[PDB]
């Protein structure tokens, strides 16, 4: 629709612009997804990744020459530590999920990272895609607060995914009853949070900052909780972009859980 351009597509708000670039990419993996199918996963994957990278550093060249990008499929030259605005993107998250016939648990993440003296909310605006999913899109400027909780009161479900269940996910459930929840990508593990469809997404042991800012900004667009395992806030932009840990979770859990995790290292 024609509009005005944004007080303070050509003339897009930055969320505007991350949810149009999310779908776009989000159209692209489904486009190779059709054309190369499923015999040869690791080709499909590969070529996903690679395509919808393309296609974002064009359009963000095109329609954000000034902002700087860290993107997990391309060199990282650092000058985005001397900029003021940077785009943290994973142009397929849950590569496995995308190459697996019928799944639709992997996403595309865009996030806007702009420099904050004080108050230090970092990512401004962000979509995540889950483009098996009808092509749907979270963005940070729609998404709503208030969720009413779901589950069964006394017992949590946490969206977890790993070669290996993490030692402090054993230590908190000996205390807390909790049936993980086996979802691919990052994405789709927060987006579940986001739905409802689970109380909280943990994880441990590192993940880059592609694959948590958007998610993140999302989640506290949605009034929702997302920190390190520790309750501190995630930082992003850093040197080496990578996170050791991070807890996403509706916001009554978060006491619930952060708790347990303080009281696991007693
Ligand atoms: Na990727």
């Amino acid at each position: 629709s024609h509009h005005h351009h944004h007080h303070s597509t050509d003339d897009l708000t930055d969320a505007e612009l991350a949810a149009d670039l999310a779908a776009d990419a989000g159209k692209l993996l489904l486009q190779v997804r059709a054309e190369i199918g499923f015999d040869q996963p690791w080709t499909l994957g590969e070529a996903g990744d690679r395509q919808a990278n393309s296609l974002l550093l064009r359009r963000l060249q095109a329609e954000r020459p000034g902002d700087a990008v860290l993107s997990e499929e391309a060199h990282d030259d650092l000058a985005r530590l001397k900029s003021d605005r940077v785009w943290i993107i994973d142009p397929l998250d849950g590569t496995r999920e995308f190459s697996t016939p019928g799944r639709d648990d992997w996403a595309v993440h865009i996030a806007l990272w702009r420099r904050s003296s004080n108050g230090q909310p970092e990512i401004t605006d962000a979509a995540v895609a889950l483009p098996a999913r009808g092509n749907v899109v979270y963005r940070t400027d729609t998404v709503t607060s208030g969720a009413a909780p779901a589950g069964v009161p006394g017992t949590l479900r946490i969206a977890v995914s790993a070669t290996r269940p993490p030692a402090v996910l054993h230590r908190i459930r000996q205390t807390l009853a909790i049936q993980p929840v086996s979802i691919g990508s990052a994405g789709a593990k927060a987006m579940a949070v986001i739905d409802g469809y689970v109380d909280a997404y943990l994880h441990a042991g590192g993940q880059w900052e592609w694959d948590s800012a958007a998610p993140a900004g999302v989640m506290l667009a949605a009034g929702m909780h997302a920190s390190r395992l520790d309750g501190s806030p995630l930082r992003y932009n850093q040197l080496d972009p990578y996170l050791p840990d991070l807890l996403m979770c509706r916001a009554e859990v978060a006491p619930i859980l952060l708790g347990a995790i303080a009281d696991a290292w007693r």
